[PDB]
C-alpha cells in the first residue's frame, strides 16, 4: 500500500486536533517550567550509553509487553540507563503522555519522549509531563519545520534527538548542525531492519554529535561491534519482550548471564 510512517504521520495529525481541542496550549502553557534534567549531558563520555525504552507494542511486532507497567519497568531501567524513552503513541505503540510523569518521578536520567513530533504544541504538551527532550525526525520534517521546532525544544531546556535514516538525511542533520543524531536502522516504510545503517551513517558524523543507534538491537555481540560505530543505543524490544526484565538487561547490555 503505503509507508507505514506515513500512515501513522496521517493519525498524528488527526491526534494533536482531537487534543488540542480538549487540552489546548493555553490551558497549562505558561505553567511548563523548563527540564530540569540535561539529556545532552547524559548522553557524553567514552563510554557507551544506553537509551532503554518502555514500549507496549509497535508496528512491526504488534503487542509486546503482554503485561505493560511504566512503574516496575523505569524501578529496573533506572540501574542502568543513561536516559529512559518513552513512546506516548496510543495508537500504535500504545503509549500514553502520562506515563512520561510516571517515570520521570520513579527514574533519575533524562526522560525522552518517543512520538512523531510535527507540532510544537506537541513539544509544549510532553515538556507539561515532565519530557526532559523530544525525538525531531527529518524523514517527516523539513529544515524550516525541524529550526521551528528546534527552537521551541531548546525554549524549554529540551534536548533533541535528531533521527537519520539515509545519507542525504545524514547530512541534513549536520547542515542544520544537530547534536544530537539518532541513526534508525529500521526502515519506516517497510519495517525492514539494516544495522549497516549505521555503521554507514557514522562515520562522518564528527565530533559534538553523539551518535545513538536505535533499533534491532537484539543481542549484546550486536552492542559489542557496532559500539565501534556509535556513542550509544536505544533499545525496546530487545528488553521489553523479557519477563525477567533485569536479567534481560543482564544478557543484552552486559553479555552477562554468561548469554
Ligand atoms: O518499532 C517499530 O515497529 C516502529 C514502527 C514504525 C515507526 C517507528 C517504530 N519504532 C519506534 C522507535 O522509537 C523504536 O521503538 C526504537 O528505535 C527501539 O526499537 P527496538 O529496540 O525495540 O527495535
Amino acid at each position: 500500500m503505503q509507508c507505514v510512517l506515513a500512515k501513522i504521520v496521517a493519525d498524528k495529525a488527526i491526534w494533536v486536533e482531537a487534543r488540542k481541542q480538549q487540552q489546548p496550549l493555553a490551558s497549562f502553557q505558561n505553567e511548563v517550567q523548563p527540564s530540569t534534567r540535561h539529556f545532552y549531558d547524559a548522553l557524553q563520555g567514552a563510554r557507551t550509553a544506553f537509551i532503554l525504552e518502555c514500549k507496549k507494542a509497535s508496528p512491526s511486532k504488534g503487542v509486546i509487553r503482554d503485561d505493560f507497567d511504566p512503574a516496575r519497568i523505569a524501578a529496573i531501567y533506572k540501574h542502568y540507563a543513561s536516559a529512559i524513552s518513552v513512546l506516548t503513541d496510543e495508537k500504535y505503540f500504545q503509549g500514553s503522555f502520562n506515563f512520561l510523569p510516571i517515570v520521570s518521578q520513579i527514574a533519575p536520567q533524562p526522560i525522552l519522549c518517543k512520538d512523531f513530533i510535527i507540532d510544537p504544541y506537541q513539544i509544549y504538551l510532553a515538556r507539561y509531563y515532565q519530557a526532559d527532550a523530544c525525538l525531531l525526525m527529518l524523514s517527516v520534517l523539513d529544515d524550516d519545520q525541524y529550526r521551528q521546532l528546534a527552537a521551541v525544544a531548546h525554549s524549554l531546556e529540551m534536548g533533541v534527538l535528531t533521527e537519520v535514516s539515509n545519507e542525504e538525511e545524514q547530512e541534513r542533520a549536520i547542515a542544520l548542525g544537530a547534536k544530537v543524531v539518532g541513526i534508525n536502522n529500521r526502515d519506516l516504510c517497510d519495517l525492514s531492519i539494516d544495522l549497516n545503517r549505521t555503521r554507514e551513517l557514522a562515520p562522518k558524523l564528527g565530533h559534538n554529535v553523539t551518535v545513538i543507534s536505535e533499533s534491532g538491537i537484539n543481542t549484546y555481540a550486536q552492542v559489542r561491534e557496532l559500539s565501534h560505530f556509535a556513542n550509544g543505543f536505544l533499545i525496546g524490544s530487545a528488553l521489553m519482550a523479557h519477563d525477567d526484565l533485569h536479567a534481560a538487561v543482564r544478557r543484552v547490555l552486559l553479555g552477562e548471564n554468561k548469554v
